[PDB]
């Protein structure tokens, strides 16, 4: 918006692809975020000049409160470092939330559960993730955009017919075998506050319609998220570097970094 300052960095090479092993842009021209595609210094400048605030939301119900300490401590080392961050922890056990030391410009709010406009006034972007995870490497502003989904680590190389989308036409989440771009994760999505609220509102309404008709999608919210992103294309797609399970899937050559991973 304001001009970027002078910066010294390698010149982009028009005749050299960033990657010869993976797709780095979708058919609707949204970038697919892989290591080796972005210069983080340029992106950090762009987002800091806008004084960007990122909200990170997690739910920790019942036994999942045990995952909060590692989740938050590692987020402090790797998530949006240098930028304003507001953590929102939705839990049924407020007194069980660990006291984690936060860097400057970062804050945490504990919301007890069994608001909407609140997010609009407190943050610019919302990132919604699973709590039984830990950050192991950089997760930064390269992911920010109006609406993003993340490629599920178990299906990124799969054909659409093999995707575990909801296949019963009676469900609002129904996707037939000849449709679908990717299989996105329910555990890592986000975007501007406005777009995230539109997505969550749509999934809530679709799930209510299914409940009324006596049907529950095969993968619950994730099935609905996939239907939403099929019909409302995300403006960025995150590669599986952003949500990986090393125990189950190892460390493939196509992954130069494992950024956020499942906890055993
Ligand atoms: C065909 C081989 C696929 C291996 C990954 C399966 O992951 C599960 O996928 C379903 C949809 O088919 C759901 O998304 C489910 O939540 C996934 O399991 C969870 O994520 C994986 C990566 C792993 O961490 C599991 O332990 C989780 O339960
Ligand atoms: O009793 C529960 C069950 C689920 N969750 C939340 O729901 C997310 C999805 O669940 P889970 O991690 O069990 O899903 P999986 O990745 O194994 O499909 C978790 O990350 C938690 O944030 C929770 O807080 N309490
Ligand atoms: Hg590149
Ligand atoms: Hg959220
Ligand atoms: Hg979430
Ligand atoms: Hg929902
Ligand atoms: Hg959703
Ligand atoms: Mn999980």
């Amino acid at each position: 918006m304001v001009s970027l300052p002078r910066m010294v960095y390698p010149q982009p090479k028009v005749l050299t692809p960033c990657r010869k092993d993976v797709l780095v842009v979708t058919p609707w021209l949204a970038p697919i975020v892989w290591e080796g595609t972005f210069n983080i210094d340029i992106l950090n400048e762009q987002f800091r000049l806008q004084n960007t605030t990122i909200g990170l939301t997690v739910f920790a119900i019942k036994k999942y409160v045990a995952f909060l300490k590692l989740f938050l401590e590692t987020a402090e080392k790797h998530f949006m470092v240098g930028h304003r961050v507001h953590y929102y922890v939705f839990t049924d056990q407020p007194a069980a939330v660990p006291r984690v030391t936060l860097g400057t410009g970062r804050q945490l709010s504990v919301l007890e559960v069994r608001c909407e406009r609140r997010f609009l006034s407190e943050v610019d972007y919302l990132v919604c993730v699973d709590v039984d995870m830990e950050f192991r490497d950089h997760v930064g502003v390269e992911i920010l955009t109006p609406l993003f989904g993340t490629l599920h680590p178990g299906f990124y190389g799969s054909s659409r017919e093999a995707f575990t989308y909801e296949r019963r036409p009676q469900s609002q989440a129904y996707i037939p075998k000849d449709e679908g771009d990717f299989y996105y994760l329910g555990g890592f999505f986000g975007g501007s506050v406005q777009e995230v609220q539109r997505l969550t509102r749509a999934c809530h309404q679709a799930m209510m319609v299914d409940q009324a008709n006596g049907i529950e999608a095969v993968w619950h919210d994730e099935s609905h998220l996939n239907k939403y992103l099929l019909r409302h294309k995300p403006t960025k797609v995150l590669s599986p570097e952003y949500l990986w399970d090393q125990q189950l899937l190892g460390w493939p050559a196509v992954l130069r970094k494992l950024r956020f991973t499942a906890v055993p």
